[PDB]
């Protein structure tokens, strides 16, 4: 009716290790699906891209509710992020924050819309969820993409 919901999911048959995501996305009753398989990439990378990849389909500021069960998402999201801005986007060490290429995707795309985050917990009674693992597994087999943000 407005709203848009997302469902993600990203992960890595060997890690490091070729891996991919699923992601779905739910706008004016027309599901639409994301996915893709990488080379060489982690699990952390692969389940910020997810919600990246979603985020950045949008061509128009919604209201969206994004659901995914990655706790470093939502470690980021709702205890790092603030900071590492205020801090240039690098550790105590001054190297540049792990992934930052990927945060700052994200931190660049949940500022044009207003977003609701649904933390998942098990596969369980989240049926899009799984879907996007399956989507997300079946990518990692046959990869496509070089990850070239990776270290």
């Amino acid at each position: 009716l407005k709203q848009v919901e997302i469902f993600t999911d990203g992960s890595c048959l060997g890690n490091p290790g070729p891996g991919g995501y699923g992601a779905i996305l739910r706008y004016r009753g027309r599901e639409k699906t994301f996915s893709a398989g990488y080379t060489r990439t982690t699990n952390n990378r692969m389940e910020l891209m997810a919600a990246i990849v979603a985020l950045e389909a949008l061509k128009e500021h919604c209201e969206v509710i994004l659901s995914t069960d990655s706790q470093y998402v939502r470690q980021g999201i709702t205890q790092w992020i603030h900071n590492w801005k205020k801090r240039g986007w690098k550790t105590a060490d001054k190297k540049p924050v792990k992934n930052v290429d990927l945060w700052q995707r994200l931190d660049a795309a949940l500022g044009q819309h207003q977003i609701k985050w649904e933390w998942v917990k098990g596969h369980a009674g989240h049926p899009e969820n799984e879907r996007c693992d399956e989507l997300a597994r079946a990518a990692a087999m046959n990869p496509t993409l070089e990850d070239t943000g990776y270290q």
